[PDB]
């Protein structure tokens, strides 16, 4: 939640992945989209719920970029990370 | 603060996260931290610096000022003028 600073936000390997996860999603997504993913991200990470987060993730990029979703495993805490998988699952992304 | 800043993406930037938040350990309880926590999800989510520089003020008080100085790397540089600005008016420079 917003009172806790998680793992991901605390772990450098993790931070190396988020950078290289924003060049990857320039080559499908636009900057105002990008731009709604930062923002999803941060309210995410501002106490928002995993559903909360994967519906609006999943309403952006859309069915046709639905795999960039993989990639955001490092940044799923371990409380949220089972939650994080049914979703991919369920989506049809899996790697 | 919509976008994730390089301070976000910088992988030294986080280690020194990590570093300053086992420093907090040391001088503030856990419900603090908890406060510590939120304030930088809000700064980092659209709080202005302004706004995160006041309520850690109030969190830390006068006698934990000095360890305001430790969240430079924290700062993104379009906010560091402000930053800066606030540690002068407080004193801790």
């Amino acid at each position: 939640g917003s009172k806790t600073i998680s793992e991901s936000e605390l772990s450098a390997s993790a931070t190396e992945l988020l950078q290289d996860y924003m060049l990857t999603l320039r080559t499908k997504l636009s900057s105002q989209e990008i731009q709604q993913f930062a923002a999803l991200l941060h309210e995410y990470r501002n106490g928002a719920s995993i559903h909360e987060f994967c519906i609006n993730l999943r309403q952006l990029y859309g069915d046709s970029r639905k795999f960039l979703l993989l990639g955001l495993r490092p940044f799923i805490p371990e409380k949220d990370s089972q939650h994080f998988e049914n979703f991919l699952e369920t989506i049809g992304v899996k790697d």
